[PDB]
């Protein structure tokens, strides 16, 4: 098995192993719907074996960065629809990455300045919020009343279902980088002392409950989970890490979704840890390359191997890497906002 052969990941047969990451690129248009820019892009990429969109809010309250897209409206659906098609015109599979920032967000890009929610009102303590007028600190969050729990599950429910009729293949629970379920999942940032807070297993509650409302609406084998064992950003820590997510790794194995998608780390929160804790498809991501691509499959330890900045520069990096080519630069300084430029204008190979 190497980067090139083919997998099966839950309902599809893929023809390699090379997952798109998800990535945003803070390129939506007017209220936050995907534009004919975006659906070129994914279009470029189509070559992956799976594509996982960039990160999408669920709702208004879930949005933290600006120009990033939208699943709640229809307008949104539309917009979407275009990307979806582009992609399935070339052959190309797709899933949409449903997201929640939670704390991680400002005053100034709610509506109306309401604060932003979280599973405690507790500030990151690290970093700054980005704003559409720059970089601003961070304001204490707003801890979500009990009963409004069923109103975070339904904005995924709502945006699973919305995903569904936008045409894509599935989607993808984000559960990682210090977004609102990761706030849940970890102590530092979740203090709450209803069913939500305290034991693991009450950490674990709402992301169990997102799960089970998503995969209702897609069937299991369409649904995947991204978390960050080992991962801090977002101001996320918690007392046992490991155990944490040893028992949320297992907890997942009962949902048995197309896969669970990791961002590796040094802490032993790896792949290779989690293997024989999880039961079905795992994509590991972060920090790969051609060489410790094909390592990682070698292994055993994963199913198929993210790659998030070498796609940016590189539309067609399956055939890069299969003919042993130089690939692109990419350049950070376009990766967050503005327009064609570092988007879709990485040439292929001559
Ligand atoms: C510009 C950029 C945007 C990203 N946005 C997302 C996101 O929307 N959702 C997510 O789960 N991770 C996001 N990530 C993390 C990546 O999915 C991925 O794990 C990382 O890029 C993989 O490492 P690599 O760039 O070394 O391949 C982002 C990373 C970058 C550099």
């Amino acid at each position: 098995i190497d980067l090139f052969s083919p997998v099966r990941l839950g309902r599809y047969e893929l023809p390699n192993r090379m997952v798109m990451a998800p990535l945003t690129r803070n390129r939506a248009g007017e209220g936050n719907v995907p534009r004919e820019l975006n659906a070129e892009y994914y279009a470029q990429r189509v070559s992956a074996g799976l594509i996982i969109t960039e990160a999408t809010q669920v709702s208004p309250q879930g949005l933290g960065y600006p120009f990033t897209p939208g699943i709640h409206s229809q307008e949104q659906v539309e917009g979407w629809r275009l990307v979806t098609k582009a992609v399935h015109d070339r052959g190309g599979k797709i899933f949409l990455q449903l997201w929640h920032v939670g704390r991680i967000s400002h005053p100034d890009l709610q509506v109306d300045g309401a604060l932003p929610v979280a599973p405690s009102a507790i500030a990151p303590s690290e970093g700054m919020a980005a704003t559409y007028e720059g970089e601003k600190p961070y304001v204490t969050p707003r801890a979500l009343e009990t009963a409004e729990i069923p109103g975070i599950v339904e904005q995924y429910r709502q945006g699973a279902k919305n995903a569904l009729a936008a045409g894509f293949d599935g989607v993808e629970i984000h559960s990682a980088n210090g977004y609102l379920l990761d706030q849940f999942l970890h102590d530092g940032s979740n203090h709450r002392t209803d069913e939500y807070g305290g034991s693991i297993e009450n950490r674990a509650r709402l992301l169990m409950e997102v799960t089970e409302a998503v995969v209702s609406v897609w069937g299991a084998d369409r649904v995947g989970v991204r978390l960050s064992p080992s991962g801090t950003f977002g101001s996320v820590y918690d007392s046992d890490l490991k155990a944490l997510f040893t028992y949320v790794v297992d907890a997942l194995n009962q949902f048995e979704l197309a896969y669970l998608h990791l961002v590796e780390p040094t802490s032993e929160l790896s792949s290779k840890y989690f293997r024989p804790i999880y039961k079905g498809t795992l994509i590991s991501a972060g920090g790969y390359d051609r060489e410790s691509g094909n390592a990682v499959l070698a292994s055993g330890d994963a199913d198929l191997v993210a790659y998030g900045r070498l796609f940016i520069s590189n539309p067609d990096l399956p055939q890069r890497f299969a003919l042993n080519a130089q690939l692109n630069p990419y350049d950070r300084s376009s990766f967050y906002g503005g327009d064609k430029r570092g988007y879709t204008d990485y040439p292929s190979l001559e």
